[PDB]
């Protein structure tokens, strides 16, 4: 039956959830709840009959194990190094690549970590010039991970700025044209 | 002939700017610039003919003194009671509203100044009980000041908390009511 996401849509926490429930196949409704089993009373929610999860990571990763398929593996956790790179890229996104973009976001859409930026982004051009995607030769969470804040970055006038780094321009663009990345980036919208 | 914006559609300083141009019937286009006469090369900016300017705010009363009419006043700036008025309002929002509003906005969109926000919502309560809008009983500049923070507020699972509030509850559907208002919050979306 389906499993259920509670928060905006258009939210960088809730986007990483959608996309995972996108890219697996899976069957979802994503209710937008108001503030007045989750202690904490976090947004995003998830419900998968009586399971209640919260903590969009976690949540993701349970939705793209419980629909892992052959074609559809991505945390590749048969695969003991393969898993390890998309852990370590996973972190990455986390401790040094949204902090680098997300002030710039913050600003640029409701009034200089460019410098910052770019020095990450020499390193992922390194990167992606070895490998296709950022854990290897495969699409994986680490990379699913980058979209909902770079998506918001591409809206500021510094989108530009990663014409410097081709590699990483060319890997955007790859996760830009899934079809699971067109369908969420579709729903990041405010409510109508 | 018509005027060009330039910035994202979605940014609050533009949608401010875009705003105005709506209420006022202008035509005008927005350009999507990306950063590579303006002296500080801020966004958004503006042009009419060899005119350049940029500050939003000043920006915004550009447009709302040019297109001035009698039926579309909103800067009142030929009663100086009522201009008085929309100007304190118009300094509330900046100094007091938006920076209630923001980390919230912040926070729930891309991961507790509700106390905060709640306290100037009593405030709001009370002088729109008195009054239509926050100047007195016309809309002004200093009401549609508070749509682009309000909508993307109205985002984020906090949105109720205005029904704690009724007169600004009634003020802001009142708002979202508006032909050009609708229109904006329409363009308020990333770039497809």
């Amino acid at each position: 039956a389906p499993v259920k996401v509670f928060g905006p849509a258009m939210s960088t926490n809730v986007a990483r959830v959608t996309l995972c429930l996108e890219e697996v196949g899976a069957e979802y409704e994503v209710v937008n709840i108001d503030f007045n089993r989750n202690p904490f009373g976090q947004i995003p929610a998830f419900q998968d009959g009586d399971l209640l999860l919260w903590e969009s990571r976690a949540i993701s990763k349970y939705v793209l194990r419980k629909y892992k398929t052959d074609e559809v593996d991505l945390l590749r956790e048969s695969n003991l190094e393969e898993a390890a790179m998309v852990d370590v890229w996973t972190e990455v996104d986390a401790h040094t690549y949204n902090p680098a973009l997300s002030p710039i976001v913050y600003q640029c859409l409701f009034n200089e970590s460019l410098e910052k930026l770019k020095k990450v982004l020499e390193v992922y051009e390194a990167r992606l010039s070895k490998h296709s995607y950022l854990a290897g030769d495969f699409v994986s969470f680490a990379d699913l991970n980058h979209f909902p804040y770079t998506f918001y970055f591409m809206a500021t006038p510094h989108a530009a700025l990663f014409d410097s780094y081709p590699h990483v321009k060319a890997w955007w663009d790859r996760l830009m044209a899934r079809p699971a990345v067109k369908k969420i980036a579709a729903t990041m919208v405010p409510p109508k």
